[PDB]
């Protein structure tokens, strides 16, 4: 998160800290969000070999009590992702065991915001702790840059005139306008200028509650 704020310890108590692991480099990290229990919603682009979900997480390298480190036992991405438009960037991890609710977990034009433990600078690194930022929903045209682009699956987030954005680290996490989830962090600029591409749950709903169902 660029241009925001350390969070409150556990203000937001349904955010998963996702440490993703492939056979042929080391360990990469994404957000991601609790909807069920069981089930994080995150996005398709933090696939992996494996997946560990850390709930209750602010300070992510202090360990504490509030943490619940839980194994994943499936990952159910979006069958239609596509890893060059990354269009339908969406993914469910199904977790090992049902997670315990506690004050620190539990489930989950316009001004948004967004979470995450991403870089708070292009070269600056991940950050320690927990961070959020309001961001702008813009019109689907100040996203026309990114190609692949499409407002019907996604939401174009971030005033352009700042320097407010989610970043590298953040994807899969969620925004919420007015409390309620209505978007996944996705992609955007290698140099953080605004807007980026956020998913948009909203069209995924009947995709998730398939899901939900069947597993
Ligand atoms: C499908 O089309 C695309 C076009 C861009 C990329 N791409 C490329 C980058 C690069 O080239 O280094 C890059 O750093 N990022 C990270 C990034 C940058 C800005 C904002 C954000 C976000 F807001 F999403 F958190 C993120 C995650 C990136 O998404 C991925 C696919
Ligand atoms: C997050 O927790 C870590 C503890 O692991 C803190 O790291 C310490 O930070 C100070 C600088 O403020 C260093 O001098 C210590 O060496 C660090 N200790 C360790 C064990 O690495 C870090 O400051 C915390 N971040 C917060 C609360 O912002
Ligand atoms: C992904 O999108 C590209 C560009 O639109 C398309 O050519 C390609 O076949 C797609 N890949 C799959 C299999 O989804
Ligand atoms: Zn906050
Ligand atoms: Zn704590």
């Amino acid at each position: 998160i660029i241009g925001g704020t350390e969070c409150k310890p556990h203000s937001r108590p349904y955010m998963a800290y996702l440490e993703i692991v492939t056979s042929n480099g080391p360990s990469k990290f994404c957000g991601g969000f609790l909807i069920r229990r069981n089930f994080v919603l995150t996005a398709a682009h933090c696939a992996g070999r494996s997946i560990t979900v850390t709930l209750g997480a602010h300070n992510i390298t202090e360990e504490e009590d509030t943490w619940q480190k839980l194994e994943v036992i499936k990952q159910f991405r979006h069958p239609k992702y596509n890893t060059s438009t990354l269009h339908h960037d969406i993914m469910l991890l199904k977790l090992k065991e049902k997670a315990s609710l506690t004050l620190a977990v539990g489930t989950l034009g316009r001004m948004c915001r967004v979470a995450g433990w991403g870089r708070t600078g292009v070269l600056k690194p991940g950050s320690d702790t927990l961070q959020e930022v309001k961001l702008r929903l813009m019109d689907p045209q100040a996203c026309s840059h990114f190609r692949d682009f499409d407002h019907n699956l996604q939401l174009c987030v971030g005033n352009p005139r700042k320097t407010k954005s989610a970043f590298k680290g953040d994807s899969g996490g969620p925004l919420l306008c007015a409390g309620a989830a209505q978007g996944i962090v996705s992609y955007g600029r290698s140099d953080a200028k605004p807007p980026a591409v956020f998913t948009r749950i909203s069209h995924y709903q009947p995709w998730i509650n398939q899901i939900l169902q069947a597993n």
